[PDB]
């Protein structure tokens, strides 16, 4: 039962910042403000959590998704991260990310980038 | 304005049923049924969509996130595609995915398989 | 001991052309030419197989590298593709890969394309 | 021209043990040793760099495949990193990689892990 753990400010390695809530039901609803890249201030995020993890000690596997609109600007992309909260004195979110742009049928095989973003509670 | 063009029930190569329903707000919701691996019956989703795509050809970007419990059984996971929606008489998504299962500190360097799904609107 | 049905001429999605010779000892050498990106005429490419596969009818792990370099450019990147070849009729090198980009320290997170190609022994 | 720099001996956050040279030529080739997984003692591998990457603080990328197969153990697995070497005091190569193993048609969708290794000249 991580819902309070996971709910809060998180920032990565870039300096973005997600806020997040974890519902009892398994959903995380907030939003996203990349440091980097064409964004600017929040956008919307939607995703889901094991609400029931395992009591050995593994970590709570969630994602969730931006896509790249907002009133300020449209990047015409999506990145979902995929990973696990991993709880304790320094709690993390460790993930792993996939961008895709829109692009032509010519171009699908450039459309995606993948990397990685370690969340913490702390700057 | 590709709403009506996604909402609705998507089919990938491996038999897995995808329900969704585009908001025009950009949301995705729906439900997610997996022909393989540990799972059985339906699973929540959410994501989210460019909801002003460009008209250039390009398609257009999305992504979403299941966690794989339900009222039958808890994998202790989470997928997330990321995406493009590609409208057109054989309409297609195409996904990469990342499924990060929940693991100790100790075995967390194979916590993440990557794969790449397509889904369409026929079988 | 799929030393014979890997080495030949593959052809993948894009007609891009795999050359390719396995060694008894797991090596990989040849040469690529891609049909997409930043690249012209052939790159050298080395990598290595499973050698000793199992026997149950499971696919034969391998994988090789192309650095974008030759006598006609330089697009300062490398590729990786990682995967199986399957067997029979309708033999196939099914792989996942990676580009990486030379990049700033600024620009790093976006250093890595990712994607899928499917090889076969008919283009 | 990073010959001299790439040359040498590598361990990441696991504590594996890269060893490697790089030929003038853009080759890699050398030996891996993994801290985790199904690997036991050195493994060969071979990759290729841009051996004249750009001249305005990029990073020079490269790659490298190793076969998890030796005398002691076979794996059925390959692992495919791509990445970028970024010289100076605390030099790195930062890389993500793909770790297929050899599966039936059936399990396919389950092959391939993804993470990421951070090398340093230092443990």
């Amino acid at each position: 039962r991580d819902e309070a753990g996971i709910t809060g400010t998180w920032y990565n390695q870039l300096g973005s910042t997600f806020i997040v809530t974890a519902g009892a039901d398994g959903a995380l609803t907030g939003t996203y403000e990349s440091a980097v890249g064409n964004a600017e201030s929040r956008y919307v995020l939607t995703g889901r959590y094991d609400s029931a993890p395992a009591t050995d000690g593994s970590g709570t596997a969630l994602g969730w998704t931006v896509a790249w609109k907002n009133n300020y600007r449209n990047a015409h992309s999506a990145t979902t991260w995929s990973g696990q909260y991993v709880g304790g004195a320094q709690a993390r979110i460790n993930t792993q990310w996939l961008l895709t742009y829109g692009t032509t049928e010519a171009n699908a095989w450039a459309s995606t980038l993948v990397g990685h973003d370690t969340f913490t509670k702390v700057k």
